[PDB]
């Protein structure tokens, strides 16, 4: 908590961040799970 973060790091690594994020999609993605509005494992949707 006491960490802050120079230019070079979070306040410019956001957009890796949000690749990043995107990255964990993906591998959903590849993993083959399927989309919906709800988090559940019978209905076989996501809301991410």
């Amino acid at each position: 908590s006491q960490i802050v973060l120079p230019p070079h790091l979070e306040r410019i690594r956001e957009k890796l961040a949000e690749n990043i994020h995107e990255l964990w999609v993906m591998n959903k993605i590849e993993l083959g799970w399927q989309y919906g509005p709800v988090r559940d494992d019978n209905k076989r949707q996501h809301p991410c």
